[PDB]
């Protein structure tokens, strides 16, 4: 449904890179 961008909502867990 979202994207897993860096700050999606918590910015906890940050899969970028």
């Amino acid at each position: 449904y979202a994207s897993p961008k860096c700050f999606r909502y918590p910015n906890g867990v940050l899969a970028c890179t």
